[PDB]
């Protein structure tokens, strides 16, 4: 039965995610407490309720199901223990197991291929025993491309041998290997799903990376047509829907040279690809994130206009270099350009490769949302290639 | 001059709906905001990054919000101008102490319209007894019948008496004690409409489209824009009104001018509001920028948000009326919000106010749709389900 509007929700955690959360659930009439160990916590700042304690302090889970009658997560690395804990006092949405085999790049690997999606190739590799058991033709498979870890540990390698003493290097641990692929465009699917099994997709983002952090995001995605957003879509849903997914999920695709359609990897939450869909449509991807946790109607995910996101990075504030110091960037000169909607996240301290803010653009045409965040970039010195 | 950049402190003098709703598009644009409410139970207060749980006329109080904000802004309804202005020593106040008390008394109000070029609805000004005595029944019967309301403090109703005969008009003034009053006429209204412009510091201003306004019982119920009543010279004529109000007055913020189409067409202005207006909040979900959003922008000397009208849009009122199904005594009733949330046009804003009133305004509720019938139509259907009456 649905938890109605007056009710305390719970966010574990309290950056950006958390702070437009709560903007979404207090716009509803929803009371949101945050939990967060950081004092100066963006999301806690605008929160009913600030819980500053650590993420396994029990004394504060126990407060905040208690609190709470439902409960959902933006923090990267939560412990899935303590989406356990809570679970057993208040509703958690997504639930701490799909968190857990989203978290883990193996677990996730293995459960899109479950899903009957197709997966980028790679080989997992759990061990050093492992590894021993796979030969130099077995890795020559994946290679060239990149280990990574499946929990910052991540080795570009070339040669079996590269890739075993990269595994070395990473201390053993479990890691996948992936292919480098011959990669035309990059595609996310971003899909909420509710308690009651029915779902609701946006529309296809196109999204470019540099330096691998996202930088520009284009909706609806130019390169793909209507097939290749159905099937994207499709595809997102069947695995939600095997994994018993309550929540807003993102699933991250390549569409190859070939023309061939890839999953890479999934978050268990609203994601920054998603972040247009809050100027962009008539249900944002925060509102869709109360509404499952809720057990509520889903929204209606119309975009009734075109759009484009510029990530804003605390590079920005950096034109004369990291070491020589802060300059505002010119916010001003930003709101003039009728297309923008600036956010800024409230974060104390502007760092290198830090998300400080985005701005999204809307327009009746999409070339002219496009056009707008380019003239931007250029402005901000974003660099898109 | 300069712009108040994201990352400064913006004050809020009153904490209800409508500096809970400033507070989120403030703080999504990178600032942060101090409330000042006396309520301890304040919605913006409780969202804010600051709350001064304050009298409006508490000097402490309002020194530390001036010492703290680069730039202050207002939303109460009866809010001191000698408070404004006391800020204004050491702050930016955007919309001015002299603009706010112009729109608090009808008779400056009706004055300063009409000064302003822009035709006023029929009124007779009643200043003392001794200036009604000296008006002769021919005066009275020119503005009746109508409605004698006074000219300061008579908020939600009050201080309003429906006459219709001299002899009547002249009871009720008494019967008020005599206090300054607007004798206003009743006229044979067509539709209702009202205008919503931003202005800034630099004298720049910007207006959102033309809202069709549809009250019951003294109390705005539905709201749909674009106004379906108006052509595109009623739209740009009550826009040019509004901007001609605000640059007479030298007003910088988000003004809300309301008029009347009557049914021999003539188009007349009858009040404003200094401030974001629940006329004004279909915004939030339908346009590129919303009121609050201006508002912000406005008292920050930003530029100002495009206004464009992305999704046709109507506004229904949530008053306190609909948890009382069973009458104001049998006691509340949770509505049923999921099956409002289940309606695809909708966009449900509730305020977290604690107590559910007759006649208090506790929410609203958003349509879009691709077409406007169709969010008509889901504003309508909403109100039905509510017993939420519209005429």
């Amino acid at each position: 039965s649905p938890i109605l509007p007056g009710a305390w929700l719970g966010m574990v955690g309290g950056g950006q995610l958390g702070r437009m959360f709560c903007f979404a659930a207090q716009s509803m009439g929803y009371r949101v407490a945050v939990l967060d160990p950081d004092p100066a916590s963006p999301a806690g700042a605008v929160a009913d309720r600030h819980l500053r304690a650590a993420y396994d302090d029990e004394a504060a889970l126990a407060e905040l199901a208690g609190l709470c009658e439902a409960v959902s997560t933006e923090f990267e690395n939560v412990p899935a223990a303590s989406l356990d804990f809570l679970a057993r006092t208040t509703f958690v949405a997504p639930a701490g197991r799909c968190v857990a085999v989203a978290q883990d790049r193996i677990a996730e690997k293995r459960f899109i291929e479950a899903s009957g999606v197709p997966v980028a190739p790679h080989v997992v590799i759990e061990s050093a025993a492992a590894l021993a058991a796979l030969d130099d033709a077995a890795l020559d498979a994946v290679l060239p491309g990149i280990l990574k870890t499946a929990r910052k540990g991540q080795v570009r390698v070339s040669t079996a041998r590269e890739a075993r003493d990269a595994h070395a290097a990473l201390g053993g641990v479990p890691c996948v290997l992936e292919k480098r692929l011959p990669l035309k465009y990059e595609v996310s699917a971003l899909i909420a799903r509710g308690a009651d099994g029915r779902s609701a997709a946006f529309p296809l983002a196109q999204n470019v990376h540099h330096n691998g952090i996202l930088a520009l995001t284009i909706v609806p995605a130019p390169a793909a047509d209507t097939a290749r957003v159905e099937e994207a879509q499709q595809a997102a849903v069947r695995i939600a829907d095997t994994l018993g997914y309550v929540g807003v999920l993102c699933v991250e695709f390549f569409v190859l040279e070939d023309g061939s359609f890839v999953a890479n990897e999934m978050a268990p939450r609203p994601h920054n690809s998603g972040h247009y869909t809050v100027d962009a449509c008539a249900t944002s991807q925060f509102e869709q994130q109360v509404r499952a946790m809720t057990r509520m109607p889903l929204g209606n995910p119309r975009q009734h206009s075109p759009a484009a996101m510029l990530n804003i990075l605390g590079d920005v504030w950096f034109p004369n270099g990291a070491a020589a110091g802060a300059v505002t960037p010119p916010w001003d000169t930003v709101a003039a350009m009728p297309a923008a909607h600036l956010h800024l996240y409230g974060k104390e301290e502007a760092r290198v490769g830090r998300k400080m803010g985005h701005v999204n653009f809307t327009a009746e045409m999409r070339d002219d949302a496009v056009a707008a965040a380019t003239a931007c970039a250029q402005l901000l010195r974003v660099p898109l290639d």
